[PDB]
């Protein structure tokens, strides 16, 4: 039984891959009998387990010449030190130690058995001394290093949570349903590509629904869709259980991203749910879908290609069933059962009898 301290650099107020990774990992560890405490920025808009501690709020920097938009004040520095001093941790696991970040503040404040996970291409570069710049002395305090895609370990999901989620009332729809999940106002999420494919999709599937999960300006999007707006259904930013149900209820999950640096955990969620994936040919997505074995890859920012792919998947039951089968086999390697074991081996490696994380 270990005492583990974890640091998330991002508020839980907004959904994100790093945020969900840290909370779920904490839950998995506690279920195995370990003690976990999570430090993260102020998250007053969501309900959180009692083991989450607020590191305070990053406030805007009020002057020109900064190298960041937001900064944690002196209260945060004090909170971080107190949290470490009182935590008596066997391991400190920090996520995304970008500078400046709450994770880097924790790294500066602490020493002892420290592990870091690098979630993106940008933070993976920090495994190299040349990219650590004048923060080298702090990066040198990291004892174990995990790259999501040092040791490589993929981010985890609870497969059963998706596989066995209840269907939403009224689903599956005879008219078919394409699911989009994300903050659709952000251009990088590629809602614009799916909207440009919509006329061809509706011509072939006259009763099709685009089911949309995530926060954004629904009225602007409807206006963009013009006289096809009636094919759009918005759930808003729903809880995790509803999201899982939505995934299972859709006939296809569409991931039309124009770019990004993440692992692509939403594709894994769809695979777990038993829902066929059509995705942009991004490196991260190609890996999850085993180079097209476990889902359909479409060239990036290609609306005609995206329509063909979505129409193709909905029209060919054999093909769709094949992707789902290969995906359901594949996705077990991302389950927390398997993934958390790999992470614990790193914890074991960096820790040792009578050694604790302490304040620097
Ligand atoms: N419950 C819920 N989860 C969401 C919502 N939007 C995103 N997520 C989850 O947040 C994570 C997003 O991962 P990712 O695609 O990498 O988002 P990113 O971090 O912004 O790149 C996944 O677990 C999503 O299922 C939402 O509206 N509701």
């Amino acid at each position: 039984a270990m005492r583990i301290g974890m640091v998330c650099p991002y508020s839980f107020d907004v959904p994100g891959g790093v945020q969900s990774h840290v909370l779920q990992l904490a839950e998995v560890l506690r279920d195995a009998g370990h003690e976990v405490s999570v430090l993260a920025p102020a998250s007053p808009h969501v309900k959180l387990p009692d083991y989450v501690v607020s590191g305070g709020k990053a406030v805007p920097i009020p002057y020109n010449g900064s190298v960041a938009r937001l900064r944690f004040g002196p209260a945060t520095h004090r909170k971080v030190k107190k949290w470490i001093a009182e935590g008596d941790f066997d391991v400190l696991h920090i996520h995304e130690p970008n500078a400046p970040s709450l994770s880097m503040l924790a790294l500066q404040a602490a020493e002892g058995p420290i592990v870091a996970t690098f979630h993106t291409s940008t933070t993976k570069s920090l495994t190299l001394s040349v990219f650590q710049g004048i923060l080298r002395p702090y990066h040198e305090k990291i004892i174990g290093r995990i790259a999501v895609s040092a040791v490589e370990i993929p981010n985890g999901v609870d497969v059963a949570s998706f596989a066995d989620a209840p269907l939403l009332d009224g689903y599956p729809r005879e008219g078919r349903t394409v699911l989009f999940l994300g903050r659709y106002d952000e251009p990088r999420k590629g809602m614009a590509v799916l909207l440009a494919a919509l006329p061809k999709l509706v011509a072939r599937f006259p009763d099709v629904e685009i089911l949309i999960v995530g926060r954004g300006d629904e009225d602007e999007l409807r206006e963009q869709a013009g006289d096809l707006a009636g094919h759009l259904r918005f759930l808003g930013q729903v809880d995790d259980a509803t999201k899982a149900s939505a995934m299972r209820s859709a006939d296809v999950y569409c991931a039309p991203h124009l770019g990004g640096e993440s692992f692509g955990i939403v594709l894994v969620e769809a695979m777990a749910a038993g829902t066929a994936v059509v995705a942009s040919d991004l490196d991260a997505f190609r890996r999850v879908l085993a180079d097209g074995d476990a889902g359909r890859l479409v060239p990036v920012d290609d609306a005609d290609g995206m329509a063909a792919a979505l129409i193709g998947i909905l029209e060919d039951d054999q093909l769709r069933a094949g992707y789902v089968a290969r995906a359901s086999e594949r996705v077990h390697r991302y389950d927390w059962s398997v993934v958390s074991a790999q992470i614990m081996r790193v914890y074991e490696t960096v820790s040792g009898a009578g050694i604790k994380v302490q304040v620097s």
